[PDB]
């Protein structure tokens, strides 16, 4: 019933949200980009190792 309860609830949740939205938006972004980059790295380096691809190229081309 007191405005003190409302002030505290809006304060604590105000901090929780203000950090959560950017931190979590950029988290799902960096997870998309971590998995995306590592997909293009891990499968390509495996292809170059399995077929021994570097054999047909000069040192640091």
């Amino acid at each position: 019933f007191t405005l003190i309860e409302l002030l505290i609830v809006v304060a604590i949740i105000g901090i929780l949200a203000a950090i959560a939205i950017p931190q979590f938006s950029a988290y799902r972004v960096k997870a998309y980009n971590s998995a995306a980059s590592s997909d293009l790295r891990n499968l390509k380096t495996a292809l170059e190792s399995a077929f021994a691809d570097d054999q047909t190229y000069p040192p640091e081309s």
